[PDB]
DNA sequence: ATTTGGGGAGGGGTCTTTAACC
DNA sequence: GGTAAAAGACCCCTCCCCAAAT
């Protein structure tokens, strides 16, 4: 799509580009009220405000249960299915969230 | 000692909603 | 109201760091 003026990155996402532009400065405009924390933009400030809210809007549809986060859910999930989502594909483990697959994969030989 | 699980920050994508002009 | 954008809301990911568990 559109091309960074300073890093000639291109930036797929549709109206993103100033968004990914700030990202050069360095800057957090975002500030929390309340406990001070400043963040780089508004989404993760207002998911951050949850925290000082108490809402939780992400309801397991089994057992009623709410979070914060969709990772949250995705995690409680697990208790009703006990599945572990993310299995390497080189040796036999599994992990309960990506990060931890990509560890594994960044410091085990494995193979 | 080493591996797992999770908090809390960042960035990039898509769908919808909206602010700016006209 | 129409148009063409950026913002919002939400999705996914990785990173450092540190308890906790093994
Ligand atoms: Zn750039
Ligand atoms: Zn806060
Ligand atoms: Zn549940
Ligand atoms: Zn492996």
């Amino acid at each position: 799509f559109q091309k960074c003026p300073i890093c000639e990155k291109v930036i797929q996402g549709a109206g993103k580009l100033p968004r990914h532009i700030r990202t050069h400065t360095g800057e957090k405009p975002y500030e929390c009220n309340i406990c001070k924390v400043r963040f780089t933009r508004q989404d993760k400030l207002k998911v951050h405000m949850r925290k000082h809210t108490g809402e939780k809007p992400y309801l397991c549809q089994q057992c009623g249960a709410a979070f914060a986060h969709n990772y949250d859910l995705k995690n409680h999930m697990r208790v009703h299915t006990g599945l572990r989502p993310y299995q390497c594909d080189s040796c036999c483990k599994t992990f309960v969230r990506s990060d931890h697959l990509h560890r594994h994969l960044k410091k085990d030989g494995c193979n």
